[PDB]
């Protein structure tokens, strides 16, 4: 393989083996002032996602073009509620929200985004953005129109004095400094098998199968109830001791905390463990991302949570899971999901998950380091 793009940007190589960490290239002082060029047609907007009728333009971008599973079946249906959540966290900029529309008809036809984020990655901690929701119409594919999205997010997170990112792709790119795989614990297994995100499996008839998945009508652990306000503190003090275990992770501010984890229904769902003294002592969340089912005649949309950070001090873990599936169960999802990433491979297959086809790989924009296994990769993205 070469890159014809990937190969101009300051990535390692794929097959480069690395025993430094620093930067790849040294931080620009002079920054391109005018933004790139893009195909004949075609023009630059920021997007602002405060207004309802272009967050609504983003929306049906993202709902009929953005990622679908290896097979075409299913495809992320991000909800507007879900995408100011995603988009607007502490630190947004409105540049970052950068959209590419056609000249004449206005349609709206890329985007790509940035959010801020500081990241420590092994023993260094740096301000970086994360870039996520990188998209093209299906009628301009493979223009390269890619490479200048990703110039021109480049450019703009440059001109606010910050020179590395991270973020995530099913594809491989030079060059991943992790490698994830995601995990489906069926919920609702009738449902998953009709619309074929599941098969009838391995000599189980349907009967045998909905018993294996049926889960406990209400969680088991004593004094989980959700997150409220009172508890951002105690939750921001939780997940700063509990990540310094893994190599690459986010840093929060508790104002970022809040936004991450106070729960917004059909958002974000996050509840603490309060013992017998009043103390909390842990912590799980997922998030809420459906995905529409393609041409499909009856069923629309399969309801899926997300594992986000689950942290545990005084709850085994195996069984903080087992109630985020409980839960997950109640609030009507189909599946849940979750990455082989920080500790979960102790509770993947324990908990009657199954693997899925694809990876997540992980990636660092203008930072060499070791490679990682999963176990260490301690960030979650949207
Ligand atoms: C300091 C600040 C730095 C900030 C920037 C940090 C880097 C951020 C990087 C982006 C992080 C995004 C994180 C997420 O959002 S990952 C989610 C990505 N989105 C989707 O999968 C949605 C559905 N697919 C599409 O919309 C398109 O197929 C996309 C837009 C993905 C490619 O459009 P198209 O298919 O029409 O292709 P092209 O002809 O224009 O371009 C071909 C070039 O694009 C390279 N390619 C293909 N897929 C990806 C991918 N996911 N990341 C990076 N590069 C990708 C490909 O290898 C080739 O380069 P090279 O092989 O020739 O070298
Ligand atoms: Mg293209």
């Amino acid at each position: 393989r070469s890159y014809q793009f990937w190969d101009t940007q300051p990535v390692p190589k794929l097959g480069e083996v690395v025993n430094t960490h620093g930067p790849v290239e040294p931080d620009k002082d002079n920054i391109r002032q005018e933004p790139y060029t893009l195909p004949q047609g075609f023009t630059w907007d920021a997007l602002d996602l405060g207004d309802r009728g272009v967050l609504k333009e983003l929306y049906t971008l993202l709902n009929e073009n953005y990622v679908e599973d290896d097979d075409n079946m299913f495809r992320f249906d991000y909800s507007p509620e879900f995408l100011l959540w995603a988009l607007r966290p502490p630190g947004w900029l409105p540049q970052w929200h950068c959209g590419v529309r056609v000249v004449s008809s206005r349609k709206l036809v890329g985007f790509i985004s940035a959010i801020p984020a500081n990241i420590h990655i092994y023993d260094t901690e740096k301000k970086m953005v994360e870039i996520n929701f990188l998209c093209v119409h299906k009628k301009l594919r493979s223009k390269r129109v890619a490479p200048v999205l990703i110039r021109e997010i480049t450019r703009r997170v440059h001109l606010e004095g910050i020179f590395q990112a991270v973020y995530t792709a099913g594809v491989v790119l030079p060059k991943p400094v992790g490698t994830c795989r995601y995990w489906h614990r069926s919920l609702n297994p009738r449902k998953l098998i009709e619309v074929k995100f599941s098969h009838l499996s391995r000599n189980m008839t349907m009967q045998r199968t909905m018993k294996l998945y049926r889960l406990p009508e209400t969680p088991k652990t004593a004094g989980l109830r959700p997150m409220e306000t009172k508890d951002i503190p105690v939750v921001h003090q939780l997940l700063t001791r509990y990540l310094k275990q893994f190599h690459l992770t986010p840093v929060m501010s508790q104002e970022e905390v809040e936004h991450w984890f106070y729960p917004q229904e059909n958002i974000i769902d996050t509840f603490v463990v309060e013992n017998a003294n009043g103390e909390v002592t842990d912590f799980l969340s997922f998030y809420t991302l459906p995905s529409t089912i393609m041409n499909h005649p009856t069923h629309k949309s399969l309801k899926a949570a997300y594992s986000f950070y689950n942290v545990h001090t005084q709850t085994p873990l195996l069984d903080l899971m087992s109630d985020a599936l409980v839960l997950a169960k109640m609030k009507g999802f189909d599946v849940f999901n979750a990455l082989d990433l920080m500790e979960n491979k102790t509770f993947l297959e324990k908990l009657k998950f199954g693997i899925g086809d694809g990876n997540l790989q992980y990636y660092l924009y203008n930072w060499k380091c070791p490679s990682m296994g999963a176990e260490k990769v301690g960030l979650v993205l949207q």
